[PDB]
Order: structure tokens, then sequence, then C-alpha cells
């Protein structure tokens, strides 16, 4: 069974990595580019971009450890313990080139580790929307003159109780379309059937549990990050963020000046959180412009 | 019948103020003390201050509309809307004098605006463990090196699509037993039967709503004090804070600081937010003493 509608000429395919399965939809020829998907969503938040990536670059997207069809992680949810599974996952598809990476919202909390620790193994990277975890999330406010602010839900979602699972659970498709909407600009890309095909993923007991584990691991990712980010990236960086409502605005790349020498950056307007659905013209170009300065096929 | 169990010498009662029926718990003689709950909570938070405090006032506890057994406002949620109807039901029984208040969480928030306004009709004031809505109160962070950050709630109560009501309806005891103990330090106080009155009183749906509706006029109430702000307070007033898990700690005086000429505080070590059950006594005897002398 697929979750979600596998382009034409890609694989659905699963990868036992460390003793967790994996689910990965993969396409295309030419050096591997790896994209991981973020917070309520899966592998098929790229299912526009694989189909154009794949006319130069072999495109592995898997789904995080307990969401989508992947099975939990077995070590535990920090970026650094997650990041094991990912690099090991790429590097079983390019065991002797390095790979680029794109990465959006906790796919860079996932990532971050293990392209800081294999700097050698990645080519270029663009990441966007979302922090990476440090000190800097400590300062995000609670409330705006707006009223949400954009990470009240990290707090939400890090409670004890188990107390997101126990309010969400049977509410997941109610809850998911409000916590989307809120966070986008161009809320009417969301339709009522895309929404009910996210929502039955993440509604599944273990990925709406894994969902928040994410979260209760961050200040574990946090102190990780404080110790990796003593040496900065070398490799060509891409940050992406949205101007609109739900977006990250100018501290994205503010951010990643911090941990890379080599990065640009972009502020898409009128999008918010949720770019490769919302912004997908110039996401899409933006992505693969910089991807293709790199050799491909 | 009654939501809560009333103190001997005690009346629960109603009153019409403006077409909407407010309940209240009154006792004792004297000059008049208002009672004013906070968030999660009635009438009945005052319920072990009130026979101390009716031995030399007359003591009155309203439900804030929409909560408890009171109606809901018929204008709106907004700390200005609110405080009409608590400053006229005060007038009832204290027309001829001015009487005390005590605040306590958006008990703040539903009274700064009638305080500031008709500061002739208020003798003394106390404030109690929640900023006045201003500026200040957007710089709270939304998360921490601890874990959940004190008042992310803002947010999830303002937000729209009935969220909060949504999610917590059939889960409202789960809900306030998690919320209060999150906020205290001291959670051996909320029993069983405790929690199990409070959250059946704001299970009511209209009082579930009512709950997250004076959030969703937060931002409307600091646009509201940013101007009624300009005028200082006058009165003699006391802030009270927890110094532990939950409490505002040194916010509490420090932003009273700025509306108040005559101001004194009190942090509370070994409290949380739910002071007049967490620590009872200490702030009962400071509220007692401050009102007294």
């Amino acid at each position: 069974a697929e979750e979600f509608p596998v382009p034409n000429g890609f694989e659905s395919a699963y990868r036992e990595v460390d003793g967790v399965k994996l689910h990965y939809v993969k396409g295309g020829q030419g050096p591997l580019v790896m994209l991981v998907h973020g917070f309520g969503q899966t592998w098929y938040e790229w299912h526009q971009l694989m189909p154009e990536l794949a006319k130069r670059f072999t495109v592995i997207a898997p789904d995080l450890p307990g969401l989508g069809q992947s099975e939990p992680p077995k070590t535990g949810y920090s970026g650094e313990q997650v990041a094991v599974y990912l690099h090991k996952l790429a590097r079983q598809f390019s065991p002797d080139r390095p790979f680029d990476l794109v990465a959006h919202d906790i796919g860079i909390w996932n990532t971050y580790p293990m392209v800081v620790k294999n700097q050698a193994d990645i080519a270029r990277l663009v990441y966007m929307q979302a922090p990476i975890p440090d000190a800097r999330i400590y300062r995000f406010p609670a409330f705006t003159a707006q009223g949400e602010s954009l990470v009240w839900h990290f707090s939400f979602f890090a409670a004890d109780d188990r107390l997101a699972e126990t309010l969400i659970a049977g509410k997941e498709r109610f809850f998911l379309e409000h916590f989307i909407k809120s966070h986008a600009s161009n809320t009417e890309v969301f339709s009522e059937r895309l929404l009910d095909l996210y929502a039955r993923s993440y509604a599944k007991p273990h990925s709406l549990n894994a969902s928040f584990e994410y979260y209760r691991a961050l200040n574990e990712s946090v102190r990780q990050n404080a110790e990796l980010a003593k040496t900065r990236l070398q490799m060509p960086t891409m940050t992406l963020a949205g101007g609109g409502h739900g977006g990250m605005g100018t501290f994205q790349l503010e951010q990643m000046k911090a941990y890379a020498e080599d990065v640009e950056g972009h502020v898409l307007p009128g999008c918010g959180h949720w770019l490769p659905e919302e912004c997908a013209a110039p996401m899409n170009r933006l992505v693969i412009d910089f991807l293709s300065r790199g050799r491909h096929h």
C-alpha cells in the first residue's frame, strides 16, 4: 500500500538501516540528491519537484523515522540520532560520491548533525523554513501583536503527559488543517483532498507520537548542536524562507550565516511555511538552479 | 445546584448588570472587598480567604462573565468591556464608599480598565500572577531550555477555528489538570475532588468557549490599555507572585511599578501560579494585612 501517489517513473521502496525500515521514493539518474520533509508531511511534499530534478539527478525522498511509511527510530529522536539513519540511507545509494541535500522544517534538525560530521559527503545543501536547533529558538515569542506566534507549537508538542497526542487523537484532520493554514500565506493550495492525504498518514498512532517526539528531543538537539557548531559548514549552501504569513523571513539566512561560510538566501514574497506547495514554481526553480551549478546528468 | 460548596455565613446569589446575570458569593460586614478569579477557576479559589476577610470586610467574589455560574457578556470579552460589569456589580454593593479589589490572573485583565478609569472608587488594590495586558507580553518566550514555557497558552487559547475548544472537548479534566500542575509548585493541594469541581464548571460548553474568548480579546485589551495607561494609578497597591515553578517572579512588581505610584510587592518562594491554593496561608496573611492597615 502507498499513502501517497508515486510520480510516474519513480519507485516506492524500503531499506533497513540500523534495524529500522525506512520508506523512500526514488527515481532518476545521475548524482544523488536526498530531499527530507518536515512536520505534518511526508516525502510527498516533494512530489512536484522530484520529476524535474530526476532529469538531472538520482532523487531519493525518505519518510522520517516514525512518519509516513517509515518505522520509528530505535535509538531516539534527537537530531544527531536521526541523522545517522538518513546519512547511512543516502550512502547506500551514493557510497563513493558526495550527494546533495534539501531539507524542510524538522528535516533540518534531522540532517544538520550528519552534514557537519561528514562534510565531504555533502556536495551542496538547501535548507528551508525552520531554525537549526540552537539557543536562538528560546528567543521566539509566545504571543505576538497579531495573535498566534510562529513556534508556540514547540511548547505544545514538547509538553509532558502526552498532552499533544491526547488532545489531537481523533481530531487529527481538524488539527492539521488548522496548523497548516495558520502557517500559510497561499492557503488555497491546501484542498480538502490534499489535507485528507496528509492527515491519514500522521493519524497512525505511532506517527502521531513520533511527530511530537521530535519536539520532545528538541532541547537535546540544541545541546548536541552547541558542540557540533564549533566547525562551520564549508560546502555551498542556500536557504529559502517565506516572506508571507507563516514564513521565517530574514531569520533563515541570518542564522545560517553563523553556520556556513558559503550561503545565499532567498525570501519568497507571498509564501508562508509550505514553500513546495504554496510557491512551487519559484521554489522549484531556485532549488533546481542551485543544485545544477554542480555536476549533474 | 451550586457548582462549589458555599462557606458558612455566605450566600450564593445573582445580580443583573447591563442585562447579564452575574453570579457571586457574598458575606461579611464592613467596607467592600471584591475578589476576582482567573482562568481555569471560579469564585471558589477564594473560599479560604473569604471567611478570614469577612471578619473585617464585606466580601464579594463574582464569577467572571461566561465562567462559573455567570452569564456570558453581551458586549464582549476585552478588558474594558468586562470591567464595566465588575465595576457596576461592585457599585451596587458599595455605592457610597470606595471598595478594595483583589484579582488573580485574567481577573487583572478584567479589572484594570475600571480601576484606572474610576480611581476614586478604588481604595486599595491587590494584583497577583499575571501581566497587565501590554507590550511586555510579547517578550515572553515560546519555548525554554527546560521544556514548555509559561505563557505559550496565550497563543493556543487565542487561536481561531475554536482550536482550543475543539481539542479540549471530551478531555476537559485531563487538560485542566495538566494546565494547573504545569503552572504549580505545590501540586498536592489539587485533590481529585477539587480538580473534578473545576473541570465540571469550565466544561460547560459556553464556559469552555468563554474561557478562551478572554484570550481571543487579549490583543484588543493590550491596545485599549496603551491608551488607559497614560494615567498612572494613585491608590495603594500590592503585587504578589510565586517564586517557584509557574510563578511570575519579579515581573509582577516590576511591571506594576510602571503603572502605580504607590506599590509594594512580594515574591513567595516555593509557590507557583495558584497562590490562593498552593500557598493559602501566607497569601491570605499578606492580603489581609495590606487591606487592614
